[PDB]
């Protein structure tokens, strides 16, 4: 009844997240969901589809104004355990919230790929199993749950650490109390586009609601930089490592360009072209699309590119090199 206070909160808060792209609102969860339009808005903003709506204003037409809202999730295979329409429409406070926890679990929570998953994994045990490999290699217990494992602010911490190393200092949160850690794991996920569902009162205590937590934590998930599922991309784990690739390749190239065009300006031109060239090239290449990988990253926050790293600052030194090429192209041409 308590997680109830609280959960009532975070599920307001997430709702009227939503719901602001639209600019709709709720105050009362328990009261101004009864009519079912701002329910259908909702699942309009999550799905990106238009539904139907009961214009009237008698209660049978606010009863099939959230059975629109449930069909519509019943149709998506979604699992309806005991909720009814009359039961929203008559403001049932245990319903109501197992509903919009039901759509939450649909629409936000589920949607996770985890390198190192099973096809019969929950969407709560795999987003489970990211916390730990995100915070594996920090002091701590192993993660097991989303209630007390997290009241101590610690796993937040770590989780933004693992993103923004700059940001976090993993040390001093080791001494700092629970509130302390909280707060500042909220304040900086607030920076880096997280919503602020939970307040540090309410989750320092001994058994912090599950589904609150889990709500806040799946939700640190969608704002960092993921690699899709086979997909090209980079993981926080391998960026350090990618970034100095990347740095060292350019500090390789340019100044072989460089080099190797004042020689430029002063029948084996023909091998210093089909052979070293077609390479050097190729470097080029494995450069700018190596960057293409990283642009999450430097938008992220993570990298700022320093002058003179941009693939673009590559190509124009390629160019210069072009030009000379064909000057002394043109010479050893009779």
């Amino acid at each position: 009844d308590e997680r109830d206070r609280v959960q009532k909160k975070t599920f307001t808060k997430w709702v009227n997240k939503h719901l602001m792209k639209v600019r709709k609102h709720i105050n009362d969860l328990y009261e101004d969901l009864r009519d079912g339009h701002n329910l259908i808005s909702l699942l309009e903003v999550l799905s990106g589809i238009k539904l139907p709506r009961e214009k009237g204003r008698m209660r049978f037409h606010r009863l099939q104004n959230v059975q629109i809202a449930l069909d519509f999730l019943k149709q998506r295979q979604v699992k309806l355990v005991n909720i009814r329409n009359d039961d929203i429409t008559d403001g049932n406070p245990k319903l109501t919230l197992g509903l919009i926890w039901t759509i939450i679990l649909h629409f936000q929570i589920s949607d996770i790929y985890i390198s190192g998953e099973s096809g019969d994994m929950s969407a709560k045990e795999k987003l489970l199993l990211w916390t730990q490999k995100v915070t594996a290699g920090y002091t701590g217990i192993k993660c097991t749950n989303f209630s007390s494992c997290w009241s101590d602010g610690k796993m937040f911490n770590a989780l933004i650490h693992r993103y923004r190393p700059d940001l976090v200092d993993m040390e001093r949160v080791q001494i700092q109390s629970n509130r302390e850690n909280l707060e500042q794991a909220f304040e900086v996920a607030e920076r880096l586009g997280v919503t602020r569902l939970l307040d540090a009162e309410d989750v320092d205590v001994p058994s912090p609601d599950e589904k609150s937590v889990i709500t806040y934590v799946s939700s640190i998930y969608d704002a960092f930089p993921k690699v899709p599922e086979g997909g090209e991309g980079i993981s926080a784990t391998e960026v350090d490592s990618r970034w100095q690739e990347y740095q060292s390749r350019v500090d390789s190239l340019i100044p072989w360009i460089k080099q190797h065009t004042i020689l430029m300006s002063d029948n084996q031109y023909i091998h210093f072209k089909e052979t070293e060239i077609l390479a050097k090239e190729r470097e080029k290449g494995r450069i700018e699309e190596l960057y293409k990988l990283l642009e999450v990253w430097i938008e992220f926050g993570r990298i700022k590119l320093p002058q003179g790293y941009h693939p673009n600052d590559v190509e124009e030194e390629w160019g210069k090199l072009i030009i000379e090429m064909l000057e002394r192209e043109k010479s050893l041409r009779p």
